[PDB]
């Protein structure tokens, strides 16, 4: 009995890394539970109405680079190690 | 019985990590529990409306570099050692 | 019985790490528990409306830079260890 | 030589009636003469861009009328007689 | 040699009714004349942009008349008359 | 050579009747002659920008009326005569 969105239960020795760069309209979590209930006579109604996001967005992004590095975006590293070496590199740029 | 939208339950040794760019129009958690309850001659209405975010949004990202080394975004690094060593690198520039 | 946006529950040595650049129009957090109740003859409404963020919203970023390093975004970065040694370089610029 | 957006040029006895409910976004009267002109070595650029007129408009009209008589909108009516008699009746409503 | 948007030129004996319920963005009247020019060796730029009237509007009318007689819009009327009768009646209401 | 925006020119005898409820942005009136020039070695830029009018207008009109006669809106009327009779009515209510 349990709901999660991105979550986790009854774990040991848990690792997250996690990085998000969205636009959600509507990101409820719900939990209904209905027992031991009588409706004589009734009208009932439940709903979820006009989740919508986003109307006419416009988004640019415009990168000159001469020469050089540069790092745009998302990311994300998770490492565990009991023993021993872990090299990780990510989106590194070199330059001589 | 627990609802989460980014969290954990019952763990232990938690490493936990996260960074966001983001434009949420309802980000709403609910638990809902109904028991024990009766409705002669009722009427019930009940409801979620207009989770809109945005709307006629503008965004303009412009990036002009020479000769360099920039670093735009989001970044999550989590990491857990019992004994060892641990390298990791990220969104690195090295010039010469 | 608990709820939780971002949160975390009945944990042992917990280390967390987090950063947000976000506009949220609506985060509410609501627990609604209904239990021994009768509605005998009557009319009942519950709602949430409008959780709009926002409107003709124009941003914008220039950057521009010449033979240097500049840093711009959002990072997060935990990190445990029991013994041992642990190396974590993010967003670094070397210029020689 | 002339432009025109609405009007009339070299006339005799002009009678003109109008009338509008618009929402024009550009309605510019341009006029380009371009004579005797030189461009050794050159770059030249004319132009006219985005030229919109409304985004994410909403218009609503509820007309309720219980045993009445309502006049809406636009209405024009010209009229020239050198002699006798007009009988022009528009958008009436008679009830007894 | 006349640029116009809503006028009349060289007219004898003119008779003019108008009227308006207008959102107009841009109006602009331009008259460019360009001649005996020399352009050696250079850029020329000319531009009119984002001409827009409105965004996200929201316009309501509502009504409600018992029994009775309302008038809205609009109306224009123009008549002329060398001799003789003219009768004309726009947007009325009779009741009895 | 002239420009109008809503005038006349050269005429005889001329009547004129307007009324408007608009809401304009931008209704600028430009005349831009040129000649006689010359541009060795150079950069000319000429431009209009961001005509807009409005943003995230609201506008409400209710009207209740019970047994009676309203007026409302824009109305424009103009009539001339050499010799006889003219008779005109524009948006009137009788009630017995
Ligand atoms: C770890 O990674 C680095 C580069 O990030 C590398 O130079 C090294 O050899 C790797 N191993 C150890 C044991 O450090
Ligand atoms: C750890 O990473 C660094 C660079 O971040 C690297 O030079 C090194 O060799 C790695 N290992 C150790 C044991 O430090
Ligand atoms: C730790 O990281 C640094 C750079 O941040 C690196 O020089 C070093 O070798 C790494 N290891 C130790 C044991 O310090
Ligand atoms: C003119 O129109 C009216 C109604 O508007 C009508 O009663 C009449 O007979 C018409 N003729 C004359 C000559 O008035
Ligand atoms: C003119 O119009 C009126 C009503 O507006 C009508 O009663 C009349 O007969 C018409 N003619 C003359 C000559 O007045
Ligand atoms: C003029 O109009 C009126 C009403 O406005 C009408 O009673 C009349 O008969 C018309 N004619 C003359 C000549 O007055």
């Amino acid at each position: 009995m349990d709901v999660f969105m991105k979550g986790l239960s009854k774990a040991k020795e848990g690792v997250v890394a996690a990085a998000e760069k969205t636009k959600q309209g509507v990101a409820e979590a719900a939990g209904k539970t209905k027992e031991g209930v009588l409706y004589v006579g009734s009208k009932t109604k439940e709903g979820v109405v006009h989740g919508v996001a986003t109307v006419a967005e416009k988004t640019k992004e415009q990168v000159t680079n001469v020469g050089g590095a540069v790092v745009t975006g998302v990311t994300a590293v998770a490492q565990k190690t009991v023993e021993g070496a872990g090299s990780i590199a990510a989106a590194t740029g070199f330059v001589k």
